[PDB]
């Protein structure tokens, strides 16, 4: 009955699929940062209207706003009744301070953090594999009989997702030191198969 959780891994690490299975399990609300933005706006709830004015002319969000997004989404009648898995939110360790500022002032303790962890060289390979033919635009990872036949997304491009994961590495490093010092965080190996993954976040979530 009711569990307030964040989840948190680096891209490629199947947080989308996990935090699917927990709401099916657990049925707390899953929360991710375009949900929040999105309900916010689409149901024009008057913190939602005030981003539309900045998304709509292309501008970015103050953090004020986000902040008062986030207050707004976990003040949801929702949340109350059923805990809450917030999944992208925060990204910097000064969204976490303030996380815990509006948690406090709402009255509501985490609870936990499932930490799904896979190795950045193996999330490398994994993000980096992608190979398209020039003409029939078939799709590899396998095969690739001819080097120069085939290229890769920007996206997909080895140095790209390196990066990426540098910078996702970086940013939340500081964010999970923040709450693994208060012994909210519980590392899963992601390495696994699906349902063995999540096996271990449902002994981890049962026994808070």
């Amino acid at each position: 009955g009711s569990m307030n959780l964040l989840i948190m891994g680096l891209p490629g690490a199947g947080k989308g699929t996990q935090a699917a299975k927990i709401v099916e399990q657990f049925h707390v609300a899953h929360i991710s940062t375009g949900d929040m933005f999105r309900a916010a706006m689409a149901n024009q709830t008057e913190m939602g209207v005030l981003a539309k004015s900045y998304i709509d002319k292309g501008e970015l969000v103050p953090d004020e706003v986000t902040n008062g997004i986030v207050k707004e989404r976990l003040s949801q009648d929702d949340i109350k009744e059923t805990g809450f898995l917030l999944d992208g939110y925060p990204r910097t360790i000064e969204q976490a301070h303030a996380l815990d500022k509006t948690l406090a002032e709402l009255g509501i303790e985490l609870e936990g953090i499932i930490n799904i962890e896979v190795n950045p060289d193996s999330l490398l390979e994994r993000l980096s594999g992608r190979i398209i033919h020039r003409v029939t635009g078939e799709t590899f990872h396998p095969v690739d009989y001819k080097e120069e036949d085939y290229y890769q997304r920007e996206d997909d491009k080895p140095e790209t997702v390196k990066r990426r994961l540098d910078v996702n590495i970086a940013q939340g490093e500081p964010i999970i030191a923040h709450y693994r010092a208060k012994g909210l965080v519980h590392d899963i190996e992601g390495n696994q198969d699906i349902n063995d993954v999540f096996s271990d976040i449902e002994k981890v979530l049962t026994n808070l």
